[PDB]
Parts: structure tokens; sequence; C-alpha cells
């Protein structure tokens, strides 16, 4: 898991994290072809507390092995401390959707929702609660492949417009509150990267949700898919489906779209 710094060709900065800049780059793997990687850097990792907190983000990702969750490639524990992650070449999902808009067929938008449900069903199997499921934290590996981005790099692991009522009211975060967030993420995909409750103040969102109001059916969204979103948005968390159920229904919805 230790990587030697001379085996890294550092490229363009692709974002800013809590500990430092994130770069795109190449990892010259021994006896293998070079890999496209994402480099999480750390500015203040000279302090033992900062370094321990930063390296804990790599340990979090190390425990996951799923094709739709970014992989930890390795770490560089010499100063400056770097975390080497798998690169998703095409970048952030919200930007990809805004550029490609209706040129992305429905079969592709449903495929993205399905792929995310397989990663979230995998996290659920390992009893891990994400807390920040949103299109902002999804990345694009290729035209037919999306992935959950780095967990440390995710800002809220307050996004009130994505949160379940029990998370807003009592700060309760469970796999059921992740399902509510995933429903909002599915809505964002079908809306081509448009943010939920745009132009609505965060305090009024809570009132609307309690009153039974939900995000509208996106244009050209299959009714079976909008029905699946409304099940994620059941006020009572015990009435919301689990990720394995969402995965099965999304698979059926994807097959039906491919048929026509
Ligand atoms: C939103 N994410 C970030 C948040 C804070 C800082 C950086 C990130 C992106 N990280 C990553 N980005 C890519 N590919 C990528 C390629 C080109 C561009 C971009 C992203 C953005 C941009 O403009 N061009 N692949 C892997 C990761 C990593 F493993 F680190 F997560 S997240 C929570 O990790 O998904």
């Amino acid at each position: 898991y230790e990587i030697q710094r001379e085996r890294i060709e550092l490229g363009r900065c692709i974002g800013e994290g809590q500990f430092g800049d994130v770069h795109q780059g190449i990892y010259m793997s021994p006896e293998n072809p070079a890999l496209a990687v994402a480099i999480k850097t750390c500015k203040n990792c000279t302090s033992d507390s900062v370094r321990e907190k930063f390296l804990q983000e790599a340990l979090t990702m190390r425990q996951f092995d799923h094709p739709h969750i970014v992989k930890l490639i390795g770490v560089i524990t010499e100063n400056p401390v770097w975390i080497i992650m798998e690169l998703c070449t095409l970048g952030e999902l919200r930007s990809f959707l805004q550029v490609r808009k209706y040129s992305l067929d429905l079969a592709s938008l449903i495929l993205y929702a399905y792929q995310l449900s397989t990663a979230l069903a995998y996290l659920e199997s390992k009893r891990f609660v994400h807390r920040d499921i949103a299109a902002r934290n999804v990345l694009v590996s290729s035209n037919d492949c999306v992935k959950l981005g780095d967990f440390g790099l995710s800002r809220y692991m307050l996004p009130i417009k994505w949160m379940a009522p029990e998370s807003i009211n009592f700060r309760r975060f469970t796999s059921a509150s992740d399902v509510w967030m995933f429903g909002v993420c599915m809505w964002e995909i079908l809306m081509h990267g448009v943010k939920p409750f745009q132009g609505v103040k965060n305090n009024d969102v809570i009132g609307r949700i309690e009153n039974g109001e939900r995000l509208p059916m996106p244009p050209n969204c299959p009714p079976t898919l909008y029905s699946l979103m409304t099940k994620c948005w059941a006020y009572d968390p015990s009435r919301r489906p689990r990720f394995t159920e969402l995965k099965a229904q999304l698979s059926t919805i994807l097959e039906e779209e491919k048929a026509q």
C-alpha cells in the first residue's frame, strides 16, 4: 500500500479538499501499465493530529472493494503525505450531465442510478452510513460508468435540500436516511444536474416536506422510476425500501427501457 513519490507524475489540479489540493496524475506501477490517478495532498501533515486524521480517510476507503466506488491505490507516508486514489477520467457527474443534457439517452441516466444503487447496496451490506449522497459526490469513469467519489473529500460525512426529515430534525443518520438522499440524487440525474428545491429557502423545505410535498416528476422520467423515488421519500424511515430492493427495481426499469 506504500507508494514511492518518484513513481508519480503530478498533473493538473482537479479540486480542493479539506487538507489540501487534489491533482490528476499518473502512477507508474511496477511491472504493469501506468494508471490514471487522483492525488489527495496534505499541506499541514507535519502535525501528528492532522496526519492521523488525513490517513484515516485512506483507511476508510481501503475497506471497500466495489467497481462503482473509487479505489484506494496507495499512500505516500513521507512529508508531504499524499493519498493515491483511482481517477475517474470524465470528472464530476453534475458537470457531465450539464454538458451532455438530452444527448444522453434515458437508458444511460437509468444505468447511472442503477450503478449507484449497487455501490450503496454494497455500503449497506458493510453497515456503513454515507450521510452525503448527492450528485456532487458522484464521478464519471466513462460514458457508461459512474462511481461514488472519495468519502473524505465529501463535505458532509448543511445539505438540507437532500436530507431526510429525521436528519434535519434530530441529526439521525441511518441507511434509511441514505435512501432518502439517494432518491434526491436519482432526481438530480434525471434533471441533468439541476439542484433540488432551487430558489426555496432551507427553512421552508422542511415545511413543504412535512406537508407531503415532494420534488416534481422530471420531464421524460418513466413513471416506474418516479414511483421508486417517491418510495425513497416516505416520511417514516421504516417505510422506505433498502438499497437491495432499489437495485432490483432499477434493473427491471433499465431492461424495460432497453427493450423500447
Ligand atoms: C467531487 N469530488 C471532489 C471533491 C473535492 C476535491 C476533489 C474531488 C474530485 N475527486 C476525484 N476526481 C476524480 N476525477 C476528476 C477528473 C477531472 C476533474 C474532476 C474530477 C473535477 C474537475 O473539475 N475535473 N477522480 C477521482 C477523485 C477522487 F478519488 F479523489 F475522489 S469527490 C467527493 O471526491 O467525488
